[PDB]
């Protein structure tokens, strides 16, 4: 993995990271699959509770994207995202 993405993986609970991997999987045919396009990350991450707006997700796009979004870029976009919560 990326070393910066440990940067914002680290802040994830075991817990946490099996419930984002579980809610990941719902948006992938997982047998052909790895990455979601960037309309369905909007709806994974409000699976989570998150609110990102479509200003941010295109920013994030353009930063954490090494179109489509595999499980450890969502990892890092939700880590971003919690830290927006008022
Ligand atoms: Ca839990």
């Amino acid at each position: 993995m990326d070393d910066i993405y440990k940067a914002a993986v680290e802040q994830l609970t075991e817990e946490q990271k099996n419930e984002f991997k579980a809610a990941f999987d719902i948006f992938v045919q997982g047998a052909e699959d790895g990455c979601i396009s960037t309309k369905e990350l909007g709806k994974v991450m409000r699976m989570l509770g998150q609110n990102p707006t479509p200003e941010e997700l295109q920013e994030m796009i353009d930063e954490v994207d090494e179109g489509t979004v595999d499980f450890d870029e969502f990892l890092v976009m939700m880590v971003r995202c919690m830290k927006d919560d008022s």
